[PDB]
């Protein structure tokens, strides 16, 4: 067993060189803390931290951490709020369930991508990147800063001209990088169907990992189902389900080859896991939105896990300043520890300066 | 915590298989599993030429590597696919046992954790009556303590069984719960004339109610023409297949049994995507398995088990069997499976 | 048309079946079934202690009626489905043929009579060469008169098999039909990406090209995402399990196995259920009944058949085999399934 | 056997009017297989028509034994683009019928064993309950079925509420008592809300099946609710124009028995195929009226139910028409081995009414 | 209200068509000529006076989905060809929305939505045996005529030989034209798949009807994914349920469906409002004088269809006031209702009975 005996979170804000987040710990009797940031509410970081302390914490303390399923049971009930934003509650169920695994990893001595399965320790980070109005850059210059980094690729933006345009804009990025480069598109839900494809068919030749998020949201399950069919790159959704109900909806849709589900807006690694093991039986592939700090962990403990992903230094400041035991990226890899839970190293000096209330 | 052998003792007494996998450290995971009678030899073999060659030097703990390798042994195309399903099984379970004395785990908490005990009920109402009359056989089984029955029926009309069930409820009063087992007995338009004749009986689910060629839809309509909860998933091969059962709407409880399926890695994923299903875990017999897995997940149900008279493993080769209390069984915090087998059954068995 | 006597004779020389079944008449109704070699005498027991009380005494000529009754075969829930499903296939094989001789009816015109010739294609593209490379292979079957191949892959990567396929596009020329099968080894990706490599060696289908768990769907997208037509069915157990992958939208052919799964009858049956879906029908090797199964059909395709050094029962077992011309089997007006069985082979069990 | 000629015999009939069309295909030997099939009144000559100018000349000099070969190229009849695709479908039938007839004969085999020989017997219910009380009142209209040897009735509702209909269909019970086959039939008439009422208010008086009792439009999945919220088996196939259609009903769940009409739907051979799919989806195979043919199609399968016909008065064909047809007897009427559909025309009726 | 108070029919033949007339208590006169039923016409027309009328006559024009449901009942009949009873309804419904149009001064294509007032045109040509000349010939003549391209004919020929035919028109045409196929439902769907994967370089708008009728949705939706060009269906379908059926199937990218065979704009309203949810466009088999205001109004909408003047004397005759084509595009005005002044020369030149 491994007792919990209080939850402590603390907002943050930092500015970009805003982003949010909420450093959520869970304390037990042990002495072992559970802690993790996850998330990246701002407007309603408030919010969420309330329903972390009034309708969470009253739940945990007091009660097993090892017993997940018990405690996810209980606390799913603020997802419920029907006045409400269900993110809201997704996201603070997401904080305490992400915190609570890091201490069960801790108390069992068991890095994290060990204990979820174990499939690998080390898996390929690419970049979201590619902004219109290039605020980095120069695609080309932009595709050689990453290459510097060490990162393995990008996942390019696109989704906000016509397909000829974009188009153009992807293969420069081809060109700029070379061969040995993973690259993404995310048009965040900005074509219609028509257009997702003719950008598709266009891009055939310049070998694209997969194609996120193509199509408009009212009907995006069976609009990018036919991206997928009609044009000529894998599709990838699933960041914008609430649940694994909802991933289970594309992939029994066909609209996907790849779930990003994002987990630390959707009820935690407990959530994300359930939709990794539906995933498994529809041949799916796993990804995750963002959130490198918990997204290496689940990603590389399933045999289906694809890869990591991250922002440019100047686009997100915390996982380049709270952890200060990041690995280092080889060959575009990057090899997680056999530190027990997240094992990160929070950078105390930073939280202390970016807090807030 | 690397794997060092691939110890496995057969066994006929009912037959299974003792799987012993023996580590670097001093653990040494080991489970029985399965039934297999006339094709044990043949998974013995699958388990030592096949998996131990991809598990030796391995380490334990990485569950799903280790899976995904010995997964292979499915896909011979030239024997019955439950041959390897079943090796399979049988290792993935002796594995999940050393990792959970490994982390000093009981498995129903490692696996979730969601409660640590859970009812029981016994597999019975055969017919012919080798247990004696349905009266006597629900009077024995209160005796023994069991929260209720798994009742067979899929033999005989519609009135025939009807009376069958009416009789065990008669006998054995309100609180036992009577859930009843047609094993792909019956036409579609029988099974719903059954599930409704028994409509006021409090059956708690209908397993398995028509044939196997189109079980899926045709259980899906019992399910909706008739007035019982459906379960079904011991037949299916994968967690596709159970996926399946449950994307057509035809069950309420799926019984995917780990035994004959991969093990619980697999069981696990089957029981994922019930949630996202709404649908209730359960799982056909094996109860030195089940218990844990079950009381594991927040939609589990029911265990199973034989009476004594019909199964010797259960009531014979397990030393430390929890004792039931009200129906329930409830389960220690000893590491693994935490079973303490009889060797000395053993020894006079293999 | 009484059934007074069922026979068999099981065989080994690659196993198989000879089942006959004796009427009243002077007729003897007999086919032989299945490549099952380690369950050949289970299966035997099930034809004599199962079907034989439900056919003996009985009309052959009422087919459903015997079929329907002894299709109980297949519940046991204790064994491999597929002892059953070979077993009823074997006495349904055989009956079908005492009905053919009793109306004077050759089987491919009983069955429906669309056509009675079609095309052959040989089982080969074995990994290791075991019949030399590849070129040579695809000229051996040329040399036979075969219509094309069923080229083995789903070991090899994309690009490796992908290579192979090549090589015998190039070998064969363009008029030889070139079909592959990857008995379901290909992860999804890899197939896809396959199908794409050879979109343009003009391939007639791809047969089973996913892992077994989630096929159907799988080569659905295989289907959508590639660039050839998917083929399936011989894995499935029933006419549901086909009309199964016709719903999801997985296959462009099936192929179901007639030897595998209750014989002619259910065959038909999914034969039926695919003309509603526009899918075409084909059939897993067994040329000794397919020819007449696929003949019989509007929308039949190919039959099939192992090179001569692979299997010994179509090349010997039969006396009276059609020859191949330019890649096509006719067949004869003779009555039932009209073959003329070797007894001095016969003589191997 | 080669065909030779098509010849039919369009004819009219007074009721108490009722049309068909008598189809006959000669054979170089010495037969001739014949049919009749179809109600057409006010498209009988279009149908009459299409038969000698579109379907005959793939049939003459042709082997009536190749009948996939045929029926494929007589498909074609049905893609014509500007007009009723039942007009088609009728023609198809009723040489695919006729063929059927010949073959069974050249073979010498009845059609009820050469379609697969399941039961040579089954019952025979009546089409009634007309509103109206044409046939007089319910309870002499179910007696007169009873001593005529029917085995029961499927009664027309769809056109009065849920309560109306209800006690038409109790009054139905009552007069026959438990020992009758009561089918009803709504004719696409109801909204779901009222059939499914109308369902659950009849759940205790034993009714076989519910044939269409929902409006056309959205019928597939609005029967399909009528089926699983109501308490009766539901019933519908014979507005489908082919076996792919019976294979959407089946797919979407709507029915429990499907009663695909093969004389406007293409003839025994788009029947059988519909026979097959249902029996991968565990669906009963039953048939809209036409029993000189439905007796042989539903007999032939494991699976077939009812064969059904209408009151002398309501029908003056199956009455006639044959002079050779079975006695009911408890309710069932049983087929003789007579090769073919085995029916003996009545040649005399013929000439009287043929227009 | 705007009382209805006579049902009026001018059937003609010149190609035939109804000409229907709802006179109001007010002084507005509901106009409007649809479908092209030539064996069927009387006996449409006897069911718009014997079983519509009676329930029409003295009503409110302006309460539309009360009379269209009372009207609706027309398609029950088992006994006939069910389009009957579609076309009476269709032709009723829309006499009734040009009326509604004059009586609120509002011109049809904004008062259903909208969306635009000017859309492309195209003709149905590409007929076989060259009815209307050579392949280049007949593409010059339309070019001519400022349409904005064609709706080609095919589903006659192997794949290699109609892809021949699509080819050269293509070559003829020029790229910018617009150029959809139709097979009017007569390819097996591996022909139609071929060919639509041998066009995939000749910019093809959609492939309408490419399978045989029977399997239609689940054959034309694998044309969809295993071919290269977009399909195009619904005209052949009876309702929007059917509609609903083809989008949900992933049949179709565009869904034609037909107001005159289909109880009028009332019920292809209903078929638009379905498309926006699934992302289909929406297109209408011809009759340009209805379909212009349909597809103008929806944000959805794509291209109106008209046949060359030798093969429809109706559109270019019937309208004396049809706007002129300018870079192949139709604008439409501001009249009220379908706004068409009708040449009632030509009516009485070959209206018939
Ligand atoms: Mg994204
Ligand atoms: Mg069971
Ligand atoms: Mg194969
Ligand atoms: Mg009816
Ligand atoms: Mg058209």
């Amino acid at each position: 067993g491994l007792t919990i005996t209080r939850i402590e979170t603390i907002p943050m804000v930092a500015p970009l060189a805003h982003r949010a987040t909420i450093v959520t710990r869970v304390h037990t009797d042990a002495g072992i803390i559970g802690e993790a940031y996850t998330g990246d509410e701002h407007e309603t970081m408030f919010d969420i931290d309330r329903i972390i302390h009034e309708e969470l914490a009253p739940t945990l303390i007091g009660q097993d951490a090892m017993a997940i399923e018990r405690l996810w049971d209980s606390g799913y009930k603020v997802t419920f709020d029907i006045l409400r934003d269900r993110r809201l509650g997704l996201v603070a169920l997401a904080a305490v369930n992400t915190a609570i695994w890091d201490a069960v990893g801790k108390a069992l001595k068991m890095p994290l991508w060990k204990l979820w399965g174990g499939y690998r320790n080390e898996l390929p980070m690419i970049a979201i990147g590619g902004y219109y109005g290039e605020p980095l850059g120069s695609i080309a210059d932009e595709m050689h800063n990453y290459q510097e980094l060490g990162l393995a690729g990008v996942k390019f933006k696109v989704g906000g001209l016509s397909a000829a345009e974009d188009a153009a804009r992807i293969t420069a990025a081809r060109e700029a990088a070379g061969d040995d480069f993973i690259i993404c598109i995310d048009a965040n839900q900005g074509y219609k169907p028509a257009v997702a494809v003719d950008l598709s068919r266009r891009i055939a030749d310049l070998n694209i990992r997969w194609f996120e998020e193509p199509v408009e949201w009212h009907n995006d399950k069976r609009s990018m189902r036919d991206v997928r069919y009609q044009g000529s790159v894998p599709v990838c959704a699933g960041q914008t389900e609430f649940s694994a109900s909802g991933c289970r909806d594309l992939m029994e849709t066909g609209a996907i080859d790849v779930c990003n589900f994002d987990s630390s807006w959707s009820g935690g690694p407990t959530a994300w896991l359930r939709t990794a093991a539906i995933a498994t039986s529809y041949d799916v592939q796993m990804g995750h939105h963002e959130e490198p700090q918990v997204s290496t962990h689940l990603l590389a403990s399933q045999p289906h896990g694809t890869i990591a992903e991250c922002f440019h230094p100047d686009r997100d400041p915390f996982w380049w300043n709270m952890i200060t035991n990041r690995p280092k990226l080889n060959n575009g890899t990057l090899t997680l520890s056999d530190r027990p839970g997240l094992g990160w190293d929070l950078n105390w000096d930073y939280i202390d300066q970016y807090r807030v209330s």
